[PDB]
């Protein structure tokens, strides 16, 4: 069985506007999420790919993938029993082929500034339920990690929520740094107003 | 006193650079520093303000300041006594104007997804000592709260390590929702290299 992380391009933007919202559920967050597809299209493909945001989505099919600072990541290896995924059809970008998005990871450049220099934060790592623990997971964690080095990028960060053992494990295993003592703080859309009326 | 906020330009960069590792050594993570002035000015300007890395600084003077996309915050308040600054002659841009660099605040485009648009990150807030707690950090936070709403920017962030109790009370007092229960995770430098190899 075969993959491939590609960059995401506009006619994606249904791919990952249905991934993002089975995050959000996944991650009982579904009340915050406003994302829309016009919404996505209209924020994602600003600026170039690795200037900031930027999505890479991976792709499983059971035959081979054919053939500007990036090439697509290739890679193919074995999986125990079939899969079964009911939403199969709504993650096919050619209706044609066999080829269906199984996950993604979606990050942008941040800025240690004791390094003087580009990091990438990590916002999102997603696969999709029925390919999970079959080692896409850590393909998508890769091929970051890779393209940081390729662009000469010093670190790559996220956070995590502490009842995600699960993913704080994977991260663990991954061979990532994990540092509990922070707090993420937020001024929300309604806090920034209030200031802005002083 | 008076006080502007304004982009920083290239010929700010030894002001960066010490402000910088002034916070190095206050946080105990000098060993982490290697940010030098060719490297700030190779990575801090790429990129058009507030599409990347940008930096507001935090200036003071005694005496009022000079009359697209952005204007300098001007402001002007009481301190109770005169300042005390030793490093005075360090954060002077001009030499002609009393006007002294006081702190800054470096930040960055983030995305959080569930709004399908970006968010500022702040990864650096920082006052000098003689110039804390009389209302100067707030002005700071503020200007990036006010620069984001100018700009549609849906929400700031920024994380804090839970030793630095002044900080979270600063932030608390700001308005800011601090959650305690995430986790910071990094691949560091060698860990990228490491995962390059095979
Ligand atoms: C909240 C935040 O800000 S960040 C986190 C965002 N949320 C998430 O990522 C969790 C969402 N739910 C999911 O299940 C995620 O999609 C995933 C990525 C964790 C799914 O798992 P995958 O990434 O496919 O795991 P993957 O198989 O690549 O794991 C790589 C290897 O690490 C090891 N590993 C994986 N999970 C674990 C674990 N829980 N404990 C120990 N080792 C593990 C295994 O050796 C695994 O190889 P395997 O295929 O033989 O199991
Ligand atoms: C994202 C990051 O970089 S996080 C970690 C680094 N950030 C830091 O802030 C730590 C660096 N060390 C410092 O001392 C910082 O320069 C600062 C920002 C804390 C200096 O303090 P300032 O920001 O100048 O404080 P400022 O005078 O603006 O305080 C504004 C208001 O906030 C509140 N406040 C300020 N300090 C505190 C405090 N220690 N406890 C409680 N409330 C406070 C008060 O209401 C204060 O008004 P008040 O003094 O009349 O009560
Ligand atoms: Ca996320
Ligand atoms: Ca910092
Ligand atoms: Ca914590």
């Amino acid at each position: 069985m075969f993959s491939r992380i590609r960059l995401a391009t506009p006619t994606d933007v249904p791919f990952i506007h249905k991934l993002i919202h089975q995050m959000a559920v996944f991650e009982r967050l579904t009340h915050l999420f406003v994302a829309t597809e016009s919404g996505l299209a209209s924020t994602l493909f600003n600026s170039r790919p690795f200037q900031a945001v930027t999505v890479f989505l991976l792709e499983i099919s059971p035959s081979p993938f054919p053939t500007p600072d990036f090439t697509p990541f290739l890679e193919t290896h074995k999986v125990d029993l079939p899969i079964e995924d009911p939403d199969r059809e709504k993650f096919l970008p050619d209706k044609l082929n066999d080829v269906v998005v199984a996950g993604f990871v979606l990050f942008f450049p941040n800025y240690p500034s004791f390094l003087a220099k580009q990091g990438f934060y990590i916002e999102d790592i997603f696969m999709r339920e029925p390919y999970r623990r079959k080692g896409f997971g850590k393909l998508l964690l890769t091929a970051v990690a890779k393209q940081a080095v390729k662009l000469g990028v010093g670190r790559v960060e996220w956070i995590v929520i502490d009842w995600n053992v699960n993913a704080i494990n994977f991260y663990e295993q991954m061979g990532a740094q994990v540092f509990k003592e922070w707090r993420l703080c937020r001024l929300t859309g309604d806090a920034l107003q209030a200031i802005d009326k002083l």
